[PDB]
């Protein structure tokens, strides 16, 4: 299918889709817009947010809805309906946390206050729950990689930008990150993707 | 299978699951805990959050992941892969807005203020996008009801508590609510469920 992904020039919420495309070896147009041209584009979107994915002329929105759409019927979805639920739940737990950060907050003091609060108090709790959830298993769900593992690596990458010691008490969570980055298709994407802070 | 839903005594984030069980005529244990129970209950949750749904001894978490699990292979899921994605997208768009509210804010003054600002300055834009999206169609996605419709009725019910005139400019969104509330199984649940503010 003819795929065109539109988002800002950063990993952000579109990265999970980019990882899926890479892993599945699916060609697509990685359209990155400049803030200057956002106002215009925004007015043409049903819900005015990005990323959006155009599939054979049909527009889809919501990054995780799109990610699920692309992984259905693939080895990244989960081996059973229950496991598929586990995958969706891990992704939503991660999304919930990342969404707690005031990324668009212009008030620097208010922004820095919340970032520090989330990173200092909340993050450690989440890392502990994830570590316990993972246990000694290779991947978060089942016996093989799922897009939930992808999302973990993606979300943790951004968290580490602000809190480098985030995983110092969780070697198992570090190893999971490396296991994902070691996947040939993923490693290739990470090596060629635009280098952006977020 | 045996089902046990655990949540507080309120509609909140568990209601979408309760609607699905009602619609599908599936028996389940609707376990409602008291605040005093929280410390003990929380110790058993994978990520310290509710609702959770126990299925034959195994725990599922994240309300929407659970809702998606319960509707798979049912008439509430969406008729095509594309429509299933639209259902997911609308649900996430609604969930995104609901999550903007400071439900746990201790200071009532600041909480009330933020609520009023969100319902006055932001809600209108979302209401218009949803109305435009629905157009003159009977349901949000496809030609029959989906859980996205259930989620609309559920979220709007709570929003209307704080902003009674929320839908005065959108009669079509009110009609959608009524149609969902008119579904026999749903109507019966709405009439018998514990009456709570949220
Ligand atoms: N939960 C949505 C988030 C949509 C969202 O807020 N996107 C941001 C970019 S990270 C954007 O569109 N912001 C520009 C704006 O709101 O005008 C998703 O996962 O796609
Ligand atoms: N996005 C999650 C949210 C889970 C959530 O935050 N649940 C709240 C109750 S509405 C809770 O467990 N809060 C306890 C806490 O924040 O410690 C869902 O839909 O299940
Ligand atoms: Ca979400």
């Amino acid at each position: 299918p003819n795929y065109k992904l539109t988002y800002f020039n950063m990993r952000g919420r579109a990265e999970i889709i980019r990882y899926i495309f890479a892993y599945l070896d699916i060609q697509y147009e990685d359209h990155r817009i400049e803030q200057a041209d956002w106002p215009e584009i925004k007015s043409t979107l049903p819900f005015g947010k990005i990323p959006i994915l155009e599939v054979d002329g049909l527009t889809l929105h919501q990054s995780l809805a799109i990610a699920r759409y692309l992984t259905k019927n693939t080895d990244l979805a989960g081996n059973t309906e229950m496991e598929q639920c586990h995958v969706d739940a891990i992704v939503d737990t991660l999304d919930d946390f990342m969404s707690c950060f005031p990324w668009a907050e212009k008030k620097q003091d208010v922004k820095e206050q919340m970032f520090n609060e989330l990173l200092t108090y909340n993050a450690p709790h989440l890392m502990q729950d994830l570590d316990t959830y993972l246990g000694g298993r290779e991947w978060l769900i089942g016996m093989s990689v799922t897009w939930a593992d992808f999302y973990w690596e993606i979300c943790s990458t951004t968290l580490l930008v602000f809190k480098p010691d985030l995983l110092d008490n969780h070697p198992r969570l570090v190893t999971l990150r490396k296991k994902v980055q070691a996947i040939p298709a993923v490693a290739n994407w990470i090596k060629r993707r635009p280098q952006t802070k977020l």
